């Protein structure tokens, strides 16, 4: 509207009124996307941008929201003329929709860095004429809800956002850009990249947003980031009291990221009365499974991270080769950089790290270590053998040999003795992968074959020749 009851808690003068905000307008038909954004965006900027003179709490007016909220509700109705777009059937056109996102993104400031942090919320759209890539696609539903387009919903990968809209709700629109450097694909729909089986559009297992989804995306899009060193604790507070009202409504239900951001939260800062952080992870993964057939990555890459920070290496490895048994039934595409990224540095980077630490701890005299115990050995190998396969039928190869010195260096961390008692078969691990099927073979040998190793994962042809 506004309307007079979305108006009669301001002004909102502590986390806890905002809260109490959130709550009204989940409570309502239609929670105000717009309204809340702005809100978020307002406290964001006063709590992480800008602190000069902060007290307590920035006191959000109702004068300085509503005029907010006028801005962009006058931008966007002075834009879209909907009598050009008729509405059969009470749903959208993809003409109407395409006009949604061409007017949001020719607003935005010609030249600026997309990466930066706190660009996501309307406040960033109306003072900065700047926004991130999925902030376009949120401020586009926002738009278009405020347009009275009840059929326009976000719509949302692990590393992209678009909307879905139309008869039965059926029907896709990329509205923003993904990545750095690709051509934009405003206006098609995602047809091509479900049918190539990419990671970033789930093989179509992507989540559809209903309102309240949307937002649990704001909440989640909470940026509490001061600088690299500091978070504003009032800002972790109020994104962790609101994903707990999300979630005692129901909201979380088929959200597993946000079940992850909450677990995280409370690790940093126990809530007390409320399930432990790896009930949530769990909760997550429970939901990837539930409703998104299992196509999910980031349930299993919290959970592991988890396991990770508290040095729980049986249960990281055991994670993390869960992560590979989702992404094995994927073909590695271009514009699925962010997923390789992630693998990479798992397998390179934070596994090296966190063997290394258990072998000196083991040189001390650890027992139950996960380097002596097989099941743990097994787990190595099976996220190998998912990422090898993977690989298999895709357009775009996985494996080279900045990955293979890796492999040996982590295999090497188990002695013979522990990794002859995992019986591979056609601790019991099957392998999926050829490349891993042919390294059967190397991966009991007391000195394992460096060499060889690498050539099996790599399939390069040849040794030098002199
Ligand atoms: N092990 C492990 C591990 C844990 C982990 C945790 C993260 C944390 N991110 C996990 C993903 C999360 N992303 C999200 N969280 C909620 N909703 C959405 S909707 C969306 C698509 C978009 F942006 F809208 F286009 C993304 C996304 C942002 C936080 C990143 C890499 C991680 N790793 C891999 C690593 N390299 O350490």
């Amino acid at each position: 509207g506004l309307k007079a009851a979305q108006k009669t808690l301001f002004p909102l003068r502590s986390i806890d009124d905002v809260v109490r905000l959130f709550a009204a307008e989940l409570g309502r038909e239609e929670p105000d996307l717009v309204l809340l954004s702005l809100v978020l965006g307002f406290v964001e900027h006063f709590l992480a941008v800008n602190r000069v003179g902060l007290t307590y709490f920035p006191v959000a007016d109702l004068s300085i929201i509503a005029a907010l909220y006028a801005r962009f509700t006058a931008q966007i109705r002075g834009a879209v003329d909907l009598s050009l777009y008729p509405r059969e059937g009470g749903v959208s056109s993809r003409e109407l929709v395409k006009k949604v996102s061409d007017v949001i993104w020719n607003s935005l400031s010609r030249s600026y860095f997309k990466d930066r942090a706190h660009i996501q919320s309307l406040f960033s759209f109306i003072t900065g004429t700047k926004l991130d890539s999925s902030g376009v696609a949120f401020a586009v539903v926002g738009a278009c809800q405020a347009l009275g387009l009840r059929d326009v919903h976000l719509a949302l990968s692990e590393d992209h956002a678009w909307v879905v809209f139309g008869p039965n709700g059926e029907q896709t629109a990329e509205v923003t850009w993904h990545g750095k450097g690709n051509e934009d694909r405003r206006g098609q729909t995602v047809n091509a990249g479900v049918a190539e089986r990419s990671w970033l559009y789930l093989k179509g297992s992507y989540m559809r947003c209903d309102r309240k989804m949307e937002v649990a995306f704001m909440v989640c899009a909470i940026n509490p980031s001061i600088d690299l060193h500091t978070d504003s604790l009032e800002l972790l507070q109020l994104q962790q009291k609101l994903l707990w009202l999300l979630y005692d409504l129901g909201h979380l239900e088929r959200y597993p990221m946000a079940l992850g951001n909450l677990a995280d939260l409370e690790e940093l800062e126990p809530t007390p009365g409320r399930p432990d952080p790896l009930t949530l992870y769990h909760k997550g993964i429970a939901s990837a499974k539930t409703y998104y057939r299992d196509e999910h990555i980031y349930p299993y890459m919290y959970l592991a991270g988890y396991h990770c920070r508290n040095r729980n290496v049986r249960e990281a490895l055991q994670a993390w080769a869960d992560t590979a048994t989702v992404i094995q039934d994927y073909n590695y595409c271009r514009e699925d950089e962010e997923i390789y990224k992630e693998f990479f540095e798992v397998a390179n980077d934070v596994i090296p790290n966190l063997l290394k630490e258990a072998a000196s701890l083991l040189e001390a005299g650890s027992q139950g270590s996960a380097l002596q115990d097989p099941e743990c050995f097994a787990h190595l190998l099976r996220f190998y053998d998912g990422i090898c396969k993977w690989e298999e039928g895709s357009p775009t190869p996985v494996l080279h040999v900045g990955w293979a010195t890796f492999l040996v260096q982590s295999l090497g961390r188990f002695e013979g003795q522990v990794r002859q008692k995992v019986r591979i078969v056609s601790p019991v691990l099957t392998f999926q992968s050829e490349k891993m099927k042919g390294m059967k073979e190397l991966l009991v040998a007391t000195k394992i074959n460096s060499s060889a190793i690498k050539l099996q994962l790599t399939a390069q042809s040849q040794v030098q020749m002199k």
